[PDB]
RNA sequence: UUCCCGGGCCUUGUACACACCGCCCGUCACGCCAUGGGAGCGGGCUCUACCCGAAGUCGCCGGGAGCCUACGGGCAGGCG
């Protein structure tokens, strides 16, 4: 038997392919399904992805933002059915996979440390030319 | 005729005139009032140094690059 393939097989029913590719440092908008009262709604969480934790179907990513003077971090399963869509709002270029360090940085310092990833921005623009 | 008691005349000092049985000082005791000191406690104002920093004018850029061309330009946008 191949235990890995069995697991991949169980996971296959839940795997997602509709979400855009992004890297740590990119700024991302996650439209997330949420439950309140008496209804469910979609709430956008927009911020820098500081971490992508890979384990295939089980990979998760972490998005950090400042909300009314307070740092907030959300952890999302990359294949969650509660993510309606993810929008790339900016491409950042980091020089490491985990950006924990920006927790200690001023907004000004972060803006210096993560400059726009012009290579991947151009790529986005080259695509998005629809036939 | 020094002393005690009463008085008369002259004079002298007096913070006494209720007139020396006068006036009056301070502790202590009780009561009230205001202030000072006092481990500290609370608050107001202020000064200095540094960290972060909105809006905004100003200055640079405006390109791996968008839009308007009015194209040796402008706006977006970026930096300070
Ligand atoms: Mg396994
Ligand atoms: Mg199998
Ligand atoms: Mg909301
Ligand atoms: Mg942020
Ligand atoms: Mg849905
Ligand atoms: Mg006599
Ligand atoms: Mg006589
Ligand atoms: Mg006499
Ligand atoms: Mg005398
Ligand atoms: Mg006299
Ligand atoms: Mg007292
Ligand atoms: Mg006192
Ligand atoms: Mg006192
Ligand atoms: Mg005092
Ligand atoms: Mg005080
Ligand atoms: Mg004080
Ligand atoms: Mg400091
Ligand atoms: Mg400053
Ligand atoms: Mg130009
Ligand atoms: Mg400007």
């Amino acid at each position: 038997m191949n235990r890995g393939a069995l697991i991949k097989l169980v996971e296959s029913r839940y795997v997602r392919t509709d979400l855009p590719e992004f890297r740590p440092g990119d700024t991302v908008r996650v439209s997330y399904k949420v439950k309140e009262g008496n209804r469910t709604r979609i709430q956008d969480f927009e911020g820098i992805v500081i971490r992508i934790r890979r384990n295939g179907f089980n990979t998760t990513f972490t998005v950090r933002k400042v909300s009314y003077g307070v740092g907030v971090e959300r952890i999302f399963p990359l294949h969650s059915p509660l993510i309606q869509k993810i929008d790339i709002v900016q491409r950042g270029r980091a020089r490491r996979a985990k950006l924990y360090f920006i927790r200690n940085l001023s907004d000004r310092e972060i803006r210096r440390k993560l400059r726009a990833d012009r290579k991947r921005i151009d790529q986005d623009r080259a695509a998005e030319r629809a036939a």
